[PDB]
């Protein structure tokens, strides 16, 4: 990239900053400003949505095991029926 | 059997009875009628004890689909960790 490898970089920025009015910068600031967000959201997201999921082995692992349960064979009781 | 065999049918049963004093037969009766309970427990215990692990395989297909979980893969990851 052309473009962010520039926005990369502070004394660059400062420069090419010179450019323009505030009011830009500040209106545009704004909206990079949400992209980012909308990033930090589907991280954020996905990261619940995945642990949540691993953290229900655990516990599965555990009520099994609770339960007494031996793994392997048990795991088939209910793949075939 | 040779004993039991015959003890099925009351005809007979009623017949080799005549033989004895209901004293005794009564007797022999608690004898009997004991020694049935004897299993009736061991009997109503391993069914109670197997309908209750199977009924478990109840409530996990029930948690496994109540928790939007496919088995298949599911099933290696606590079996690995």
């Amino acid at each position: 990239s052309e473009a962010l490898k520039i926005l990369n970089n502070i004394r660059t920025l400062r420069a090419q900053a010179r450019e323009s009015t505030l009011e830009t910068l500040e209106e545009m600031l704004e909206k990079l400003e949400v992209v980012v967000n909308e990033r930090r959201e589907e991280e954020s997201a996905a990261a619940a949505e995945v642990e949540e999921r691993t953290r229900k082995l655990q516990q599965y692992r555990e009520m099994l095991i609770a339960d007494g349960i031996d793994p392997n064979e048990l795991l088939n009781s209910m793949a075939a029926a």
